[PDB]
């Protein structure tokens, strides 16, 4: 198969960095997965692992060594291996991990390791403030447990796998999707965070609010 592309880091805003890792999925090629590192003074917090422990350890080392703001804690945006494939690395590297109770239960069922701490959002529309970020459960979409994360200083909305890349018509991995609610969940996220000017999908490049509108259109019933 083709070589797996290396992990990448790019600055999205003041104190906000995108991590990207790659996986070769036969019989095709590399697929990216994106998460964030967010600076919090003298430490940082992480949104999502990469695909596996080795990529995730590289991300932790980058925060410690380049930002000099080591990762203290992390949040995971649903129970799939692009988001939770590196949990064992986080736990060994002393990162305190958080996910919803539903995500943790699905992780165990799906062969992934659960996070150490529960985020108490479980009803549609529930929000909490966590390490300066707003975390919203908008309802099931790409996965029943999918959550989104807003960084209100730079106005960056992390949509994760609930937001599809660019102007795609492909729905990606829908094995666990709530096809009936997905478009409404995208609308819920868009309405909850109207000021965010940058939107990050897991599997494509950073964009504007047009990827919210495009995802909502392509996943509509
Ligand atoms: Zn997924
Ligand atoms: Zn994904």
């Amino acid at each position: 198969g083709v070589a797996e592309k290396p992990v990448e880091f790019v600055k999205l805003g003041t104190g906000v960095w995108m991590h990207t890792g790659y996986k070769v999925v036969p019989p095709w090629g590399n697929i990216r997965t994106n998460g964030l590192i967010i600076e919090r003074g003298d430490y940082s917090v992480l949104v999502d692992t990469a695909w596996n422990d080795a990529q995730t350890a590289e991300i932790v080392a980058w925060a410690k060594d380049t930002l000099q703001k080591p990762i203290r804690a992390s949040i995971h945006t649903h129970a799939h291996s692009d988001k939770m494939g590196g949990m064992d690395a986080l736990h060994m590297l002393g990162v305190e991990t958080f996910a919803t109770d539903l995500t943790n239960r699905l992780a165990i069922e799906r062969g992934l390791m659960p996070a150490k701490n529960v985020l108490n959002i479980s009803e549609i529309g529930s929000q909490i403030e966590w390490e300066g970020l707003t975390i919203l459960y908008p309802g099931g979409g790409h996965s029943e447990d999918n959550i989104v994360v807003n960084e209100g200083v730079n106005n960056i909305l992390f949509g994760g796998c609930m937001i599809r890349p660019g102007m795609t018509t492909s729905l990606g991995n829908i094995d666990d999707a709530n096809l009936g609610y997905w478009s409404k969940a995208v609308e819920n996220a868009a309405n909850a965070f109207p000021d965010s000017q940058i939107v990050i999908p897991s599997h494509g490049k950073p964009a504007g609010r047009e990827i919210l509108k495009n995802t909502a259109y392509i996943t509509r019933p």
